[PDB]
């Protein structure tokens, strides 16, 4: 009688684990994009010449 309950528990369960999981993975990538999108952050610049 119970059994399937169980079962599709379980089932839920690792699903939610797997999608959790791929979750963390596109916030970070998210993050990255975020982060390195705005080009103007490039503003840097450095010093050279006949020194």
């Amino acid at each position: 009688r119970i059994d399937p309950y169980t079962k599709k528990i379980e089932e839920n369960t690792t699903k939610q684990k797997d999608l959790t999981e791929i979750k963390t993975k596109l916030l970070s990538f998210q993050t990255a994009v975020s982060s390195l999108a705005d080009a103007t952050v490039f503003a840097k610049r450095k010093v050279v010449g006949s020194i």
